[PDB]
């Protein structure tokens, strides 16, 4: 699958936070496995339809790394 | 991760659809690689979240295997 965090967001085509996410902590995939829902809202990634890509991204990639 | 339909449902938190996809192709992981947007539509699954949380587990679960 996607090996870097900027090809995983594209592939679910949220590139448009790649930079917010990296200045803020999340610049691996190993990194990213570690999001939850309050640091979308530190974030200011309010979208509710971003969110929840985010979210079950990170969640499948702890899941099956 | 997740081994079967039912337990990625459980895990996005979807189980709910369970039984509308198994009963329209959907039995295994592998068929579930294959959902897009108007099979959603089809199944009279709207809510935006849901899909958003569907087809981002499907595209990643198709990359990931």
């Amino acid at each position: 699958g996607p090996k870097t965090l900027h090809e995983l967001l594209e592939r679910i085509g949220l590139e448009e936070h790649t930079s917010t996410l990296l200045l803020n902590g999340y610049q691996t995939l190993e990194d990213f496995k570690e999001l939850r829902e309050t640091h979308l809202n530190e974030l200011n990634i309010m979208d509710p339809q971003h969110r929840a890509k985010l979210l079950t991204a990170a969640e499948l990639l702890l899941d099956y790394d």
